[PDB]
């Protein structure tokens, strides 16, 4: 009876297990845009990819992640709010059964039909592991989707998936350039807060996005037809796999712009 996002181990129940759920940081929010304060002291955001390293993708069970080689100083993220270098080792998205739902951060309450979230994790921690013991362990950059425009350098990802149906399947993927997926703008909100699902460690500095991508309806309908089961057992679509709104509590949003 493990976790997941079914009629009856989803995100109301993880507190059982994982009783940080209830803490002071919790991930994700709705982001007011009114009462997100401009910071003229942050920052742009420094995305630096261009020596990223992708090799595989996975069907974890709840998503798929694309997971970059990250024993090198190769695909960092820095800047914006961050002090210091932090280091891309996967991706992975959040949709909805429907057009209408999927993100896990909502903006005046707006739902996104999914949201990409780019995995970093601070290098003075020396790998992944350590880094999610601190409270300024990871920076999380999450990109929402809107459905319109097919996104070109989305559909090597929406090909694979055919492959990695189930769950425990994975399928080499090298060469995925994640420049692909940014949008124009990289203005953003931050706030401090946690991993969206268990063990909702807090220990990530958030940067969204306000320019959502555009991905077209048929590649969020291949995304919707991963299955959350493994080969041999009876079909669940992999769709709402997102954590709603948590109480902001004692945080401010800021804002890199306007
Ligand atoms: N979505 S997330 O921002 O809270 C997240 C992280 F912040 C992570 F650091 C990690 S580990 C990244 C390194 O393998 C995640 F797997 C996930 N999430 C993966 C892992 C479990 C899961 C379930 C549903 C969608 C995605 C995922």
């Amino acid at each position: 009876h493990h976790w997941g996002y079914g009629k009856h181990n989803g995100p109301e129940h993880w507190h059982k297990d994982f009783p940080i759920a209830k803490g002071e940081r919790q991930s994700p929010v709705d982001i007011d845009t009114h009462t997100a304060k401009y910071d003229p002291s942050l920052k742009p955001l420094s995305v630096s990819y261009d020596q990223a390293t992708s090799l595989r993708i996975l069907n974890n069970g709840h998503a798929f992640n694309v997971e970059f080689d990250d024993s090198q100083d190769k695909a960092v993220l820095k800047g914006g709010p961050l002090d210091g270098t932090y280091r891309l080792i996967q991706f992975h998205f959040h949709w909805g059964s429907l057009d209408g739902q999927g993100s896990e951060h909502t903006v005046d309450k707006k739902k996104y039909a999914a949201e990409l979230h780019l995995v970093h994790w601070n290098t003075k921690y020396g790998d992944f592991g350590k880094a999610v013991q601190q409270p300024d362990g990871l920076a999380v950059l999450g990109i929402f989707l809107k459905v319109g425009s097919a996104k070109p350098g989305l559909q090597k990802v929406v090909d694979v998936l055919d492959s990695i149906k189930t769950k425990g399947k994975s399928a080499d993927f090298t060469n995925f350039d994640p420049r692909g997926l940014l949008p124009e703008s990289l203005d953003y909100w931050t706030y401090p807060g946690s991993l969206t699902t268990p063990p909702l460690l807090e220990c990530v500095t958030w940067i969204v996005l306000k320019e959502p991508i555009s991905v077209s309806s048929e590649q969020v309908l291949k995304f919707r037809k991963l299955n959350f089961n493994g080969e041999g057992e009876p079909e669940e679509l992999m769709v709402d796999n997102w954590r709603p709104a948590q109480p902001l509590k004692n945080r401010q949003i800021k804002a890199s712009f306007k």
